């Protein structure tokens, strides 16, 4: 369960496990989210599922490490809660 | 001979009226508002002064007092509008459209500042559509550099033709007095709003069944974009509108009407003014496309 | 072929001179002050400027500098006269009729804010006639937009012709600072005061003989007037040429030599500044029957 | 129909940009810009801004945002010149010559006032030549009217065709706001700054080795002298050009290149900005009698 | 001699006694007002004979009480100081 | 070796003597001012030679004292250092 608080400060609070979607794709599946967080302040929630970052297609944590190496000022998190896809950002 | 304003502001400057709002410990605070009707007496005035008052009192150009009792009123807009009882000789003033409105028209400020009686003042446009300043539930506020101090609640902004286009609400004052900074929400705003509230007594507020956020430079260059003003859409909501047109999450809504999007809180100001069951297009882009569909608004 | 005022204004900021008053623990003040006869060098200004001074030194805008001496001022008009000593190549300025002033005209304001020199800054007159601001004994101002600083007490306020209208005495600043709110002082009633002040060295102050206050709308209504604006006559004192003309207590003033009257300060300073022994006609309203009556103002 | 402000800036609003600084405890800044070349992206702002700047960022109005590294700067001009790196489809403004402004004159600001966005004032030029401000070694600033606050720093005064003719740097704010009273830097005394830094990447400063103070009206009464603004000689260094061409203590500067002067600092500040070597025509006046001499520049 | 406070508070700090005119009229004769007091404010001093209030003209107690139930918001009450008639008004 | 302080203030804390130039010329001889004093904001220094008062040639303290004695607002000073002239003024 590899912190998001070395990955970005903006997501302080968060827990995040490799995770599969309903159809097996590959992915990031969040673990819990604590209350009054920058992370929780962006909407984040338990057991969401994590399917991208921006615009590249990842599949493990260090895909989007190495994305966000270069550290864009806001962060687009592909995301589908249960079968209606939504989007998580940063600031 | 000499060129002034004044043969303009002899028609007008009785139009604009004050008020006095006695209510609750007692309270005695003071603003301005404008007759939008003269047949039957609607004065136009800010939500601002009215939420506390108990009894309000409105004074003419020429001392002639009477009283008001108010019809409805709009929280998230902060317009209220009152009725003055026993209407008599009197006079109501024009709205002109503020669509057409460009940065750098002119615009004089009437009002009740400080208590002195009515003051007017010249500025002009400073900018128009500013939103974002943490100061309404809804931001379409036009900025003007006129001196509006404190008291010129509910007041008027004017062209040179005598047409009002703006009701003066807030101002920036880090000592307390104008900088040059006002700010008046626009008379299109008000004026829909004015026949909606005496047409039905209250409010009838439309939605598209979209979450959101505001669109930023950085995603549009992060997703090779060539527009960098819209509103980025978060999540769809089942049932709504929205939903039956076909919309997608992920989407950037660039234009409405044919008329260009500033950003995301002017559309939330459009989208709720719109009377719900309309249909509006709307301009979305679809990587990299664009894209125009056909929604029906839904009901608050 | 781009309009400016550079063709008007550079004729006429020579006329402007400052002040500088030094006296006492010690202090250093400024001001500004108008050229009204260049013969004989005679300087307006204002009397709160000079009321404590020991030395008085005159400076133009080019830096030629002189001396003078005070010559009479009156504590309940705040304006006072000066003579240059030893004259020699200066200017004067025109004087215009304040009386035909109204609301909307531009006017522009020369003077010397927080000691920086000579500027001219540009505004209109907000509202003429505005009293009652507890500034002064006598309160006749008229209220103009123009940014009025510390400093600029005794300037000048001209028209776009160049003639003086005004003399700025007094700001409303609650933080030190302009927001837009200058009070001036109308130049009939300071040409003439200047006139008197230096051909009999002293005043005259002309009195009616009549205690009362003034009009509001509750008054009216009570009575059933249909005037609100006017004079309440309380008390006619006896021995006055109020009593010889015939006027009684209850009595309403409404208009002054055929020229409404908005508030009762201005019937007070239009009497006081005209000399003892004028003839003036005044209209006034008896149970609802209006009626005029001729009264020959005493001597203070 | 209307006369409106509005068709003049349509073409000119966008060549003005804002400025984020960003470094060290950390802190953040925020100014305006100006583009003065189209084609390489060439960004005028004040030295003050990027005193101590990490990494800086500008956004036009559209939101587009890029970076901008510093060329250069001038710490006695506080002028400072930034590159904006892969430039695209940008809009350069004109350059106007601040030597024809006088008095009266209308001027327009532009800038980022309290982060707000870009916001456009009025106003027009109060007076030229204004100094002794303890703001910068060299001061020749232009005073104008227009309402300009925090974050106005590095803007620009267009006139009523949209030239720029000045450079907002600072204000006089007792209570933090604006009071109607705004500093800026000539355009002439810009440009030819600008050109030194693209061309060499470091400013060539104009010395003559004349060591004076200030000229007062009593000096000249003193010495029985007609003109009263100038620069007094105190001293003249060895080695000097001035030593060479004849010019000795007890001394009077009365013009330079055959245009009258003001001010000793006036003298200062354009004799720094003139590129060393250059001969230059000095209006010269001894003992009560006129002279004239043409002297060389050395370098600081 | 009926209180004054209680009939209104703008007439607070007077004493009132229904006295007669001095030409046997009937009317409202002072017995003191205190100094300071909103009575003091408006005027008010010793021998003050009111004849008249507004435009009813008043004999008794009981008629003033009466048009003060309506609560007007300035009284405008007429007396004659010794042989000078005057309007004292109040609120 | 009068005081400078008695014959204007800004001339506090400088002591003058009266001495002769190079070339014979009768002037005035500064010894010393003391540091932080107005005189020597001044620019006054030790060994100046004072030549001229404005315009008044001056030869001994009672000249250049009767020429101050009407007060000038702003007074001035030619000084001779070396083979130079120059100008001191002082408020």
């Amino acid at each position: 369960s590899a912190s998001a608080e070395m990955i970005t400060p903006a997501l302080e609070g968060a827990t995040l496990s490799d995770g599969q979607l309903k159809d097996g794709g590959k992915g990031i599946k969040i673990d819990e989210v604590v209350k009054g967080s920058p992370a929780a302040q962006a909407g984040l929630q338990k057991d969401d599922v994590i399917i991208g970052v921006n615009r590249d297609r990842v599949n493990s944590i260090a895909e989007m490490r190495k994305v966000l190496a270069a550290k864009p000022a806001i962060i687009a998190l592909q995301i589908v809660r249960g079968n209606e896809s939504i989007y998580l950002l940063m600031r």
